[PDB]
């Protein structure tokens, strides 16, 4: 099945114009926890925001245009992106915006981190209804020695 | 001669003990090219902030409390850690803020970090008398993909 991944500041801010203005070594280890083995999918954008293909991971990277990278795979379509996934019981797409956008009618779950961050953004996690939406955990942490916000961990299955 | 490190965001406000609102990969890449290969010294509060022995560097805690760890060299006073540094060109003192109280007057030279966001915060580095001080090396860099905010890079000699 298809998940999406993502950390949501207030008002369901995804990305700014530069880098996120929080440190949360936490949110990265559980967002590589729920991504380990797994094939990910992302948008171009993000791919050259991470620098690096993630490792342990199979990389697809949905796009128009040319792929620049070869140790990843470049697709064109969003059926090209889930067909290159091959056999696997969970997809995971981690963004952006528009690749959360197009992917979200076939999700069946969401892994989000609410953060509370009060910014500026320039993209937002698409609009979901929460009467379409179970919430099966969450989990409260306060900011602490490592990690300058506080944050949610969540997860939701589609009802 | 003792020097001390550290990241201010405006006003002077520094970590207290959560960590700082922001993410610059290329501001702790400036922290380790500049305190690696030495001694650093640092407070309780620091030592948890990071979370293990910097590598490269030798370790000093200066602190009322006790030496949970023995991979690092715990210290009680300042005269202590000084001598624990031995005979070395120059000794980092990278904080927090009563650790920086304590060895300002003893300092020769002043490695800062000035950024551009505006925390609240209750600790603020010590208040230094730029006539006292040459400001010998100033770069200012802007906000990008990786750096949440804009930031620059300082050198101060204490005339
Ligand atoms: N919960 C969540 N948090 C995020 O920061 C997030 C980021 C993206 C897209 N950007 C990124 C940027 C860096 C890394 C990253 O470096 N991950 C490493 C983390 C280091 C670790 O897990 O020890 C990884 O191996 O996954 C991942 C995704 C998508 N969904 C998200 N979802
Ligand atoms: N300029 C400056 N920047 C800081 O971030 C700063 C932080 C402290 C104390 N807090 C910390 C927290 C983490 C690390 C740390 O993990 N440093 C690694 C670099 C890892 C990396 O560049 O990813 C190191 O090896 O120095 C150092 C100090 C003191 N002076 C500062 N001074
Ligand atoms: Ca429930
Ligand atoms: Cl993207
Ligand atoms: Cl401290």
């Amino acid at each position: 099945m298809i998940s999406l991944i993502a950390a949501l500041a207030v008002d369901r801010v995804i990305g700014m114009e530069n880098a996120m203005p929080w440190n949360l070594p936490a949110d990265l280890a559980w967002f590589k926890r729920n991504t380990l083995d797994k094939p990910v999918i992302m948008g171009r954008h993000t791919w050259e925001s991470i620098g690096r293909p993630l490792p342990g991971r199979k990389n697809i990277i949905l796009s128009s245009q040319p792929g620049t990278d070869d140790r990843v795979t470049w697709v064109k379509s969003v059926d090209e992106a889930i067909a290159a996934c091959g056999d696997v019981p969970e997809i995971m797409v981690i963004g952006g915006g528009r690749v959360y956008e197009q992917f979200l009618p076939k999700a069946q779950k969401l892994y989000l981190t609410h953060i509370d961050a009060e910014v500026e953004g320039d993209t937002h996690f698409p609009d979901y209804e929460p009467d379409d939406w179970e919430s099966v955990f969450s989990e409260f942490h306060d900011a602490d020695a490592q990690n300058s916000h506080s944050y949610c961990f969540e997860i939701l299955e589609r009802r």
